[PDB]
């Protein structure tokens, strides 16, 4: 699992 | 899973 | 699982 | 945001 | 921002 | 922020 905040 | 927010 | 915020 | 995975 | 992952 | 794996 990825989770990606900029 | 992949969640990405720019 | 892998939890980027930058 | 709320990104939730159960 | 919340991130859960249960 | 929150970050929670349960
Ligand atoms: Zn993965
Ligand atoms: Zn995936
Ligand atoms: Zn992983
Ligand atoms: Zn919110
Ligand atoms: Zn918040
Ligand atoms: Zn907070």
């Amino acid at each position: 699992t990825i989770i990606t905040l900029e």
